[PDB]
């Protein structure tokens, strides 16, 4: 088969099905800060660094300096690289004030460095001519053994590959980066479009820049800070869940979710709220009229609060800035509230993607999640989500109103528990200064589901 | 690793994360009439004026005494700045440029140079390349920031004109100038900063203050009055200072009447009150509203309050947002009506709709004004949503008035839907509408159904 | 007449009736990595190979090298065809190039001939001199040409397509982020062919109703289900579970899944949702060990996301599992986390063909559906494919004095009498217990019933 070479840039190995194919030319083709230069730079850092792999660096119009300057913001020291005769920058670019020349360059270099990888950056910067050029270049590297990336550019996120619609049929292997407007925001992809010889994942796979380029269950028992919830849910949630409480404006999903993170910090252990929809002043005070004390939390450094604007940023870059907090305060119980107002006009497709992300991480970490959900429809609502998510989480608790003796009453309902018994009770419960008192199910109504009850 | 200097322009530092990368040129593209030259102008004059950084402006087309003349609209006295020896524009207009400009940059010991715009010159895209490329390269040599303004002919086709410069410069800035149905919107996106972080994708803005870009709020326990003693008991003492109210209900429900009562109150205890009218004059406000012995005129000419009227659609909701911060600015409410947010919704997208109530809502918590909303919904009766726009999860106190069909007669109910940080009455009270203003008195507990609007009685 | 040349394309020879046109150029068009070297080496590779017929491969870019390795990833070991003098790689990397294309035929006795590709007014002549040289040798001829777009030119020039007597249009395109690849044969002049475009798949090199049907019955591992379908379901029968979150579907499933291996029977199951350690523990909870039946041989779980393939390779992933397997039952859970964010006419093509897959082999097939809609719901699945499958079981909430019954009904069950009852379950220990329907309420299937 076709032998391939890590790049270990973040789920690109993956993607790629062990890296790019050996002694060949990678195409990368992206509309302007895709992250083409990152790709070619990162391909040959990683090569060094980790493998012992010395790389040539091919500029066109970039000063060497300026791609060590660049690079500095990663962590990335490449002037070290270049002082151990590990990296050499080939400065290409034309005068302030052919070819075949070039090839003999890049050749002389190659051999001094024993260099086993190339990127150049860009060949549409140096321009059927065209074509014939890239054949040229790609054929003396592969005579020479080294893996190479040539980075070109384009105008239109899902037109022609590249410039002048020839380079992706001289290459062996394309690789797309995207960075599409869906709506006011930016989605970045990869897409691996052709390897010759061998296998890949097809289609795009999203990433972020952040540190480069980046692409078990239990039966353990853990209380949701409420008695007679615990009772209902059969002994507790599980540690290894993902637990929904879906419902209409105001039934009372915060002061679950308010409940879950105090019950894990005065079990000593950390809990994090990603909160989208109040402030930390306004959580705090009204959590103080539930009996609840955020701010004693706060400084016993045992609950962080991050407030965020849904539409300050794209999904992506929201699940990025998830798993840093995670990674960096180490939680034992993480909240989202809401994952409604990160659905707010995103396409359903990207919504999926993202709560699949957040759960995945979160059970892998075995991190118990606790999401929220606000229905649009009040009352009478057929449905547990409008996104449906409801396959993706082991726990489903249905808040809802009902009308009684023209009032506006409301019940819970342990809707779904994945792995254990609940109690089937739609039971009406009330909220005081001490937060959730649960009581009975309505014996003597019909009709309880639909909002507007009749008595039997 | 990549420093920045600070721009100043209102709302651009804080996108950029700290401003333009310090010693490069960032190119801004556009249309015509997006704010490219008052991009520019704003870079050179926050150098000079706020960081005491001189700075040349290289004008193609554009005379000297036009960029001073256009500034004095915005009160950017830049002839005193050219008395002084800060600011420098060079004439390189029809009846090498290098030169010139490294002369000027030498002679007023300039670290900040604008350039527009470098589209005017400029044939092959490879011509254009070489050119962009050269000219950067010098100027970066000198030390100077730069940015260069390019034009474009689409708003989402190519970033600029040739489809290379976008690639040349280290750091590319869009202003658009969106057509929305018949409305304008401006946005300014960073495509790209090398070797360096920014928020990626579009950001409204308007042209005020020249350039003008637009979770950390604070929170109290202390109650306002309604101005409806039946109401405040529901409420479980009153309305919270810190909070935004939603009274949202059918056509005629009383929804005007309950914003004449809040606003009322407020004048009655020496407060400023601040009303946005989106469907009724001033005229017919006040005759409505001395039906409940509310007097709106005497309310106004004694400055106690200010009633704005305006059609949603004679404006896009950015600049109807601009109206509504720059009037709490000038006249510091403690507590401002929105009547209705139903007229500002139709015919814009949802997406834009809740970017404008993240907005309004967000401004009046962070200055800790009570704020009070209207919604009309589209069904009269058995609408089983608060809102057709999903806004619910973004106010803190819901008023819902409905209709009630009772022995063939259409009566009217009033239910405290949601209140945070409080107990509420739970009961869907039946009210009527007199000279008294609303009169609230018992749920109906011998009926079922009541929330469809055509109960059962047992 | 025009007599066709079989290609033994998985698929091609179907969709082509026959094959490629004897004596004649097709012309291969694609955007770049659509199959259109794999198709020119795979028509010469089976010629070789299955007819004993030479060929000639005449490449204008790569080199004979890399065609000789990437065909090695097929185990298509085309030096030693070369070394028997069946194949030449001729290296052109105009009048001239026809001599040694002609020198070579002759020197090989060629039937075959691969032109890869020529696109490395004008134009129009250039294809016309060569398509003429070749069909006076009486070779039959692909040549491969690129494209920019996927429903732009067949070609390139915008003459191509008309020189070509035969034109096939290889697709790459791009569903939301999935890439779905499909075969199309625009024209075959002087002949028949189907029209539009076919699904395929890269595997073994391109991979482009009137199955047997007996009345053997099989348990579903319930012994009240097994009398509710009439003696248990039908072994050549297609099962859809359907209804809300949290009813049992995957409950079961497990039970389908055990009683099968627990009678010496191979199992398989496709997982959309659940990963193998939540699946284990939740079916350990009935007293079902997947790791033992796993370790025995007789149970494969297979766990993927939806998002992270196309429903093609989806396909291609069950059909080459139960070709490895062979099982006698094998479960998708779910068929709706494969419906979500695909176009209708593309889930249904997917369903079509597993329960097409399925019931040629003879394999029980067991899918869940997962309704939108709690309660209430008037339809079975918002996909609708209920007309493709044979047995329907209906799982239902219903209000009951202020509580969430359960109930089951054998909606529909081709061949067979089912029990007409809409009947409660309780799901404790001892997996699905079922009892009798609710006889005194009316609008049970509302889901909010009323006592009679
Ligand atoms: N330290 C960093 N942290 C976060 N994001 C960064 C960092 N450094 C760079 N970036 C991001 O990476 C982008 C630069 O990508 P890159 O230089 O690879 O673009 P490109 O595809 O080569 O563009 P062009 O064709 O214009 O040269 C910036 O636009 C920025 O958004
Ligand atoms: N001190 C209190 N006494 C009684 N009830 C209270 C008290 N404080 C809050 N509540 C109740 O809690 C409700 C708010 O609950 P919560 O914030 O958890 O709702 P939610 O479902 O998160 O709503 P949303 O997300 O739509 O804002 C109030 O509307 C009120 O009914
Ligand atoms: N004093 C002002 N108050 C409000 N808006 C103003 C004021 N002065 C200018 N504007 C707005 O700014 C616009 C001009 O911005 P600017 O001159 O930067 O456009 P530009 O992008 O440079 O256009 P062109 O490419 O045609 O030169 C005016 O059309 C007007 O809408
Ligand atoms: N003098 C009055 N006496 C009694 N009822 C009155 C009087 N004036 C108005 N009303 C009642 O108040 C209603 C108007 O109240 P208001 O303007 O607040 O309604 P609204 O919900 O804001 O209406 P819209 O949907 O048209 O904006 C009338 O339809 C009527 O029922
Ligand atoms: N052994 C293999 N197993 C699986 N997939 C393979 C294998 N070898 C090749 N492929 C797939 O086939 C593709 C190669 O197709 P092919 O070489 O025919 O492309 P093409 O249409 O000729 O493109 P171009 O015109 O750019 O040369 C790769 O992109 C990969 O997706
Ligand atoms: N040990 C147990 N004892 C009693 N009931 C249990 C037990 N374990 C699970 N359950 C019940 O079984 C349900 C889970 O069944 P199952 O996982 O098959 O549902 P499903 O229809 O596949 O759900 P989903 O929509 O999540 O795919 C729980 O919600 C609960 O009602
Ligand atoms: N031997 C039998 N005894 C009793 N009922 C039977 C028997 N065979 C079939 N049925 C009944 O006939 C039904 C199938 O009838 P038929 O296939 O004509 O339905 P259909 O409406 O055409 O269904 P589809 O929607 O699948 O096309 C079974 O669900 C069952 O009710
Ligand atoms: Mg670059
Ligand atoms: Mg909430
Ligand atoms: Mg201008
Ligand atoms: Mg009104
Ligand atoms: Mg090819
Ligand atoms: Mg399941």
């Amino acid at each position: 088969e076709v032998k391939k070479i890590p790049t270990m840039i973040e789920g690109f190995d993956d993607i790629s099905h062990g890296g790019l194919p050996q002694g060949r030319t990678t195409l990368v083709s992206g509309t302007s800060g895709t992250g083409k230069t990152l790709f070619a730079v990162q391909f040959l850092y990683n090569g060094i660094t980790i493998f012992n792999e010395p790389g040539i660096f091919v500029t066109f119009e970039e000063s060497p300096q300026d791609i060590i300057k660049n690079a500095l913001s990663f962590g990335w020291n490449l002037q070290s690289l270049i002082d151990q005769g590990k990296l050499f920058i080939l400065d290409a670019s034309p005068d302030p004030d052919d070819l075949s020349a070039l090839i003999e360059r890049i050749q002389y270099a190659i051999r001094k460095y024993k260099a086993t990888r190339v990127s150049i950056d860009s060949v549409t910067a140096v321009f059927s001519v065209v074509r014939r050029e890239i054949f040229r270049l790609a054929f003396r590297l592969k005579q020479l053994g080294v893996t190479t990336i040539m980075t070109t550019e384009r105008v239109d996120e899902y037109g022609p590959v590249a410039r002048f619609g020839v380079e992706e049929f001289v290459s062996d292997n394309v690789v797309i980066l995207r960075n599409v407007l869906e709506g006011e925001r930016r989605r970045r992809t990869v897409e691996i479009l052709k390897l010759r010889g061998t296998t890949h994942m097809k289609g795009e796979y999203p990433f972020t820049i952040n540190n480069g380029i980046n692409i078990r269950s239990s039966n353990v028992r853990v209380s949701s800070g409420v008695k007679t919830l615990d009772e209902m849910c059969g002994g507790g949630f599980f540690k290894d869940s993902i637990i929904l409480a879906t419902g209409a404006t105001g039934t009372g999903k915060t002061l679950l979710v308010s409940k879950f993170l105090e019950t894990g910090c005065q079990q000593g252990e950390r809990a994090l709220l990603f909160a989208y929809e109040e402030s930390r002043a306004q959580l705090s005070r009204n959590a103080s009229s539930w009996g609840i004390d955020f701010e004693e939390l706060e400084r016993r450094g045992l609950l962080r609060i991050i407030c965020a604007y849904p539409e300050s940023a794209g999904l992506e870059d929201h699940l990025q800035i998830i798993k840093s907090e995670i990674a960096d305060f180490k939680p034992s119980r993480v909240a989202i509230d809401s994952l409604s107002a990160l659905a707010r006009g995103v396409s359903n497709n990207a919504f999926r993607q993202f709560v699949i992300g957040v759960t995945g991480f979160a059970k892998q970490e075995e991190i118990t999640g606790f999401f929220t959900n606000t229905t649009d429809q009040f009352m009478g609502s057929n449905s547990i989500t409008e996104s449906h998510i409801s396959t993706i989480t082991d726990t489903i608790l249905l808040l809802q109103y009902v009308e009684i003796r023209g009032e506006m009453s409301r019940a819970i309902n342990v809707f779904k528990m994945r792995g254990s018994w609940h109690d089937k009770g739609i039971r009406e419960y009330v909220i005081t200064e001490k937060g959730a008192e649960i009581r009975d199910s309505f014996r003597n109504f019909e009709g309880i589901i639909s909002g507007t009850p009749t008595r039997i």
